């Protein structure tokens, strides 16, 4: 692979640690900042498995290239560097120590600390803000879900896996046992049309995830029945601990007509206003 001095980190500056998932490992980067050479930064490192193919390799390269082009934002997982020469490819990104948003929410359900109502709307605001940034860079996520929102040590929401490329198996489940089709806009599901508007649909489901503290959409509903519910214009029930305003936001994101859904810019503005007016006293 060609070297890119914008992003290259010498392999001996990266102390590999425990696995995070399967491939991703936790690591320590020494002197990530050229300006700051004696500091260690915890980072996440993506790499290929021992059984990887040329196609596997080409995908990793493309995710890394897309991240360079998209640029930095507080509410996405940012590229921090790469080891590309003389050894396996390592793509180094920001580490999110409190896991994904689903996990983060579930672990804070009533019997870590509790989340106020302000906190929950703030999560939504941050994700909307991340997505508005990505939209502005012409990036379409195609699988926006709480599982692909990671949470940092300082509780910042960061959108992950935005830079991946897509081929899709509707019956394939996530490691946690859920079906990705349950976040897909109908035009994306039925006509394989993916847009910013179809991501906004997904964001509506994500909002539902947040206000159910990590609830699972359509529990017990298989793919074939999900199709029928969508064709009949079915819409998930309003969560308890959810204002009428936020529920109408969900329903708007779920407009049958893609052009009538709000944009991410509009959602960021509305959520901004709602955060300020939402109590943190419970």
């Amino acid at each position: 692979l060609p070297e890119d001095p914008r992003w290259e980190l010498p392999r001996d500056r990266l102390v590999l640690g425990k696995p995070l998932g399967e491939q991703v490992v936790l690591a320590e980067a020494i002197g990530l900042d050229k300006d700051k050479p004696n500091r260690v930064t915890k980072v996440a490192v993506k790499m290929l498995k021992s059984d990887a193919t040329e196609k596997d390799l080409s995908d990793l390269i493309s995710e890394m290239e897309m991240m360079k082009m998209i640029g930095k934002h507080k509410n996405i997982i940012n590229l921090l560097g790469a080891c590309t020469q003389d050894g396996p490819l390592y793509v180094i990104v920001e580490y999110a120590s409190k896991g994904n948003l689903r996990e983060y929410l579930q672990a804070r359900r009533p019997p870590e600390e509790q989340l106020s109502s302000k906190d929950l709307v703030s999560c939504a605001y941050q994700v909307a803000r991340g997505m508005e940034y990505l939209a502005s860079k012409k990036c379409i996520h195609r699988d926006l879900a709480a599982r692909n929102v990671l949470v940092t040590e300082d509780n910042v929401m960061k959108i992950a896996d935005f830079g991946l490329a897509r081929d899709i198996d509707y019956y394939k489940k996530t490691t946690n046992g859920r079906l990705p089709v349950k976040w897909m806009a109908p035009e994306a599901l039925f006509d394989r049309i993916y847009t910013h508007q179809s991501d906004v649909w997904s964001f509506g489901v994500l909002l539902w995830e947040i206000f159910t503290l990590g609830g699972s959409p359509y529990p017990g509903v298989p793919v074939e029945e999900l199709f029928k519910l969508l064709k009949e214009g079915h819409r998930m029930d309003k969560p308890s601990n959810c204002t009428n305003e936020l529920y109408m936001m969900m329903r708007d994101c779920w407009h049958a007509v893609p052009s009538q859904r709000p944009t991410f810019k509009q959602l960021v503005e509305d959520l901004d206003r709602i955060v300020a007016l939402t109590s943190n006293q419970e």
